[PDB]
């Protein structure tokens, strides 16, 4: 029943002891917006030192209770929380859309990964085991993974609910308590998560939320009772050879640039296209790009909502202005989009941008824009691309499009990108294993590695026989 | 054939490109000693920036070759190096003793763990596997662990050859190159390892050694081509209840305090002893402590060699002086030990020390001495000890002596110590799993976790079908 | 709302294509009972060859659909079935009690393990991964675990619902279809499971149920389209004189009289050290005489009836032979007549405690499958380990002592696959860590049972050229 | 220094208590040959019941010592045996060649896998760990893998030293003892392994060797002290017209003519797409006719003789029946007489390539176990899949096409457990990732073979008090 241009936060945005609270202390005052309308949905207080201390002391007490619960008990509560998220999916997706501006289409996908994450770690909480080892004469050594205590999770504005689920689910599955600090741009959706954990049966204090910016974050990092803080060259390339399947390359290109309004570092923004198919690819992309439905994020047919805020939209438009000054040819977009609905008129919209005649020395090719901007760079040979494209960090992604798999695997072996795609490109958070595919699963390793980030190995040795003295 | 009071370094102490070299640049000049005699075994140059750059550039080139070798090929060379260490064990142990001062007894034990470590990781190099996952429509995702590049290992003086093996074996098993910086106190034994890797068949540059202190270490940390650097409340308690087996507790106590001349952080120095058995335990400990054979570390019967250096010896003798000022009762030792052999006259020896009438406010109970000093503190009940002993950090060890296992497991559950011992106490480096027991093995987790420290997960997705466009 | 002495099966007991069906052919006719009343709850037909063929052909078709579903999709449906079991727990526990006779207390515990099992394997279905390996020149090898096809589950009467969930959850999590054959003694509770899987969203045919005995079982084993069939001295308890008396007595009673002592794993041979023999024997008889025998649907009942009249007759026969052989019956070992007249024809007997037992006595040698405790006196640690170690690996053992060196020494010496120190849990063989409550399954158990219901498929991709030896 | 036409066994062929022995009992008398010459290298006695009993009793005693050794100690001994195999590689490869007939080229490859296998399991022996689990109130459960006891290895003639290593290395790494029964065709090379284990430091009895056939094998299976016995449409190759010709031809020859095509693994049914039939058939015949047939000890030999005269006669019989049934012999299928007169009575034949092959022909239906390639023409992807999906899981398949969508589609459709894309490796079933050179074993293969040679022991420690239901 919740629609665009109506929502106003009517409750406090901090969460401690199983209840929404006003911060005890201030480190600022921020405004959260509905990017679709440009309306202020909340004027909230940034948490000070005393408030951060209260949230950590509260989490410490909940940790002491929760860490004493068995794996199977923590699993039951996390599986209930996953069922509550699934039942309230649309309500959560709606609230995510209002504050962030992504399409209800993409918000539902984030909520799915959110409850999937919770079930995965709940499963791991229930099945965890340490090692048992035999020592001579009946003596034995055994290991167990223990939680750390109070963990802090830092939020980002591009995947608010998802980052919050993805940080808290493993931390909590381990036996830890979490103090979460959302991005001051997106304070709202993390409270839905806090409320849902409480409903599922987590002890009061286990998942706390303190709102704030840099000063709040610093108070959390510096807090002596905080065990751990979980934070959030060239840019991600997309290579399109002339032997590729045109339609799939065009579809991949648009998916790699214009999903989440292109406000992701995952995005395959540098689109290296082979000289022979340049013209055909460029024309088909512009054609498919001009068809992208820009509008109200709550509408089922919207595939492009607004940019997070007004300063962010101005920055993206600034990059387009500098691009054409530097010699780029704007094919479509890169300008303010005006919707027909007068309730969306002060909303932060723009037309998706496709740039041709791009060079490696251009700032639009060098810098990550965080907007719907595609840079098309022409290339001649496999050797040339790999030279221009291998200045990419491991933390980034890459995609290759070719029908010949020998070429594909050769290019994937050469590129320094941690996540590679062959004849596809998925835009998904870094933390997601197997490039964030739908019917993929998490595998086993990802959870093992993230479980050990939120825990410590305790070792016990039992001497059965007598002590062998060196003296 | 190598004996005490004769060895002098006659070759350069840096190692690059499969050969011993003089540093190209200086950041100081250090003296390495034979602690048994107080003789200077080497006057060496500390590596400067240009020298660190040469060693890293050389490691970079070796990395490029080695990382391209298969797991099975890296395994063959690491198993051959383990065979060479095992064949040259006594020569290595002797050279370790001359520079460090530990007994040939303890040096052999370190060399054993060293070649055991190399076999373990060689086995893991050969059997490594990533994950394969099925995606809908014949599509698939897969992972692989790749090396980082040039890894740096920082050495310590207490386990010179052991720390160099333990850091390099996993790093190299992964496909990395290592630049190793030994402690300026112990430069010599790491060159034996460098030489052995070369003999085994590692490419020139794969295991480099640069000598130096803090400035050398800083140059290594700051080097832009260095992928990763591997570094190194109350103190480790030992609880002795009155229901324990006396002889085993006394043996454990002496092992926990006087092995490696008590120059280890993991040593169980705070010895909480229950009021009823205090007198009998104290007397038996002093009796067994006064029997400890102090002398030339090359002698098979020596169980106590000299302290690393004269400044270190002076510091320990200073702690004993402050302890008796604060109210401690010295039972035995804590003074200069003079050997009968005139070649050991200027060596850094002291008698193992046993202190009674100790309190929790005394600096000898609060501070880590790094010498053979045992603090005996009387206690009344299980509740009292656990209060006085739970100011211990996770990174530390603990030991409990009692015949009742319910008490033992209760105390082990309550203590914050990462490594716990029941009716025993092993003094072993932190990195060692299952408290560094002899016929223990490393299990599976330890290697998995250490591999993951020296590598990164590369993910590849292959789209078999068509791209599903949201637009 | 379901109570004792009222239930009658009013629907067919076979299940195929998402519906209860009458078998297409016969291999017999069995009677299922309510052991608390002795009433016939069902007269059912044992499945013949044609019926077994129909159930397998149906499972084959469902397998083809289900095996094509992703891990995550199979997980969703198995987690829903676990939620349905949990919501209907009391209804399932009640129906289990009526047909089997165990206490509502113990039935709830079995149902808990049943939905816990489903969640575990659902989790593993979602997170399964094969291995990826690099070969020279960009070439690579990879593995995947594939289902087998039509798997058969064979049921037992002592844990009807538990066995059905325990065999079907992993088989189904793998991508297989199952044809389940319950024990002809307990046909009823497996249909609740069949119905629940259907409700959860399994395709019709994925979990079929054919009723029958040995002939039905043989038809299933011999069926050419069946990929795999998953089938269904004695366990000692050593009580040293340095043990904690109350804990040993509690452990003894738990190890003998739970599930009416009808489990094979039960610690029936109770070796007790000579010094505490008398005190231990007296305290045990005292606690045993206090065991609440009655209607299993009652919350305070800890002992219901024995499964059958021929089964009850057999246990009573062992007691008769025991006292003939020289045993001294302290309490029980005779027909129990409850207060409630609706329980008058129920298969009830008082729990038995036997003293003055010897190793040559048939009650100490043979497995009774009733509430019978044999107390054997012993002198030393060396003696027990001689008399007691003639136990096979598939059995359990328990040791009671305050000294852990003795405990671990005894546990190291005994050939028993599952050992207990200062406790004794009575739980199915298949349950890891001796079937403890807040234990979990660990990781290995599931990996091993996943392996039983699947096969490793290997694929090698050559990137470069073929290296010819010729 | 060892050459063809000279070797004679001069010692007994049984091995017990760290020494070569004559069997105490007889179940037959077999002759072992040098297939390259037709010479008798040994006339040996097949072990009877009493001899099998002695070897098992001896293994039982060694088991008791070895099982008590730590993982690290068993690892040391197995790493020393791998080093001894590696140092004596050529001597072992030579002795393997003399008795079996494979090329020194292929024998070295088998010896490599043999010492690689030993190192792998030695590594696993050193790093083994069970599970540790927390239970409420400080209580805990733990697991450990224990050896079984006396394990029996059954040998095959096609990979003598390899099978002996592959069965013994894991069995021994677990803490077991092994009684090994080689194929009566190849008794010799397993004694080199027995002798090498002894030299490495295994206790006398740990690796015993009893020679014999079926009656010996039956005595081993029936022996009450034996814990476990480890025993030993056809594999298609699909060549589409969009494949790389040279790689397909190379793959075809590798898949048919390695190990004289005497493996069950071999991709003998060669389905070739109608457009490339003629070009492929002619290129195959060309490369087949240039395969170097001769003395297996020569470095350039790629084809030796067949294991024995009866096997050679069987293969020649298949060729005779093939041309009767309508096949067109392009090359081979007949007695080969080498240039060397010492190879005169050797079991040689020229490698065979058959065209005009139909599905109803016995050469396409039956496994030949000789160098015989059947070329069957096909029209479409749908046709091959129907004609080729009659292949069991235990078999292999290979597909040659430049389009990977087709390749993965065909690999998904085929029931073969091991599939190859644009390659075909001929390697023993037990080998993971299709037996590639710089592959490694991965982790799962060893975990699964460890489980086969061991049993899980579970121990529960109650820290608190016993929770009584009564
Ligand atoms: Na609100
Ligand atoms: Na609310
Ligand atoms: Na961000
Ligand atoms: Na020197
Ligand atoms: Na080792
Ligand atoms: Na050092
Ligand atoms: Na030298
Ligand atoms: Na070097």
């Amino acid at each position: 029943p919740m629609s665009t241009g109506t929502f106003v936060v009517s409750q406090p945005l901090n969460y401690r002891g199983g209840a929404r609270v006003e911060p005890a202390d201030a480190s600022g005052t921020e405004k959260a917006f509905e990017p679709a309308t440009g309306r202020v949905i909340a004027t909230f207080t940034c948490s000070g030192e005393k408030e951060v201390n209260l949230a950590v002391q509260n989490a410490k007490a909940a940790f002491k209770i929760w860490s004493q619960k068995s794996g199977m008990e923590r699993c039951r509560i996390l599986l209930e929380a996953a069922r509550i998220i699934r039942e309230r999916e649309d309500e959560i997706a709606t609230m995510e859309c209002i504050n962030n501006g992504k399409s209800i289409f993409e918000a539902r996908l984030d909520i799915d990964i959110s409850w999937q994450c919770l079930e995965y770690y709940a499963g791991l909480a229930a099945s965890m085991a340490g090692e048992h080892i035999q020592l001579p004469g009946g003596s034995f050594g055994y290991t167990r993974r223990e939680p750390l205590g109070v963990c802090v999770g830092i939020g980002a504005w591009n995947y608010p609910f998802q980052i919050a689920s993805w940080k808290s689910a493993p931390a909590l599955a381990c036996g830890n308590a979490m103090v979460f600090k959302p991005s001051p741009f997106t304070p709202v959706s993390a409270l839905l998560l806090a409320e849902i954990y409480s409903e599922a049966g987590v002890p009061p204090g286990l998942f706390n939320v303190v709102q704030g910016g840099a000063a709040t974050g610093q108070f959390l990092c510096q807090h002596p009772d905080v065990a751990k803080v979980s934070f959030t060259g060239g840019k991600s390339p997309l290579i399109i050879f002339s032997d590729c399947d045109m339609n799939n390359a065009v579809k991949g290109a648009l998916m790699a640039n214009f999903l989440t309004q292109g406000q992701v570092c995952c995005n395959g923004t540098r689109v290296f296209v082979q000289k022979e198919i340049l013209d055909k690819f460029t024309e088909e992309v512009v054609k498919q790009t001009q068809r992208i439905k820009i509008g109200d994020p709550l509408l089922e047919d919207t595939r492009m909502g607004p940019l997070i805020n007004r300063p962010h939209l101005e920055r993206v438009l600034g990059f387009v202005k500098v691009a054409k000054e530097q010699g780029a040819k704007v094919l479509c977009g890169g300008d303010i989009y005006v919707p027909e609905d007068p309730k969306l008129k002060d909303g932060y919209y723009m037309r998706p941008c496709v740039l041709t005649n791009c060079r490696d020395d251009m700032t639009c090719v060098k810098e990550e824009i965080f907007g719907p901007v595609m840079s098309i760079l022409s290339f001649d040979t496999e050797a040339e691309v790999l030279e221009r494209a291998n200045d990419t960090t491991f933390g980034l992604a890459a995609g290759v499009f070719t029908r010949d798999i020998q070429r594909a695997h050769r290019v994937v072996a050469e590129l320094q990108a941690g996540t590679c795609f062959i004849n596809n490109y998925n835009v998904s958070p870094v933390e997601l294993p197997f490039g964030g595919y739908k019917k993929s699963g998490f595998g086993r390793e990802n959870g093992r590695v993230t479980i050990e980030y939120y825990s410590q190995l305790k070792t016990v040795c039992v001497e059965m026989g007598d002590v062998e003295s060196a003296f």
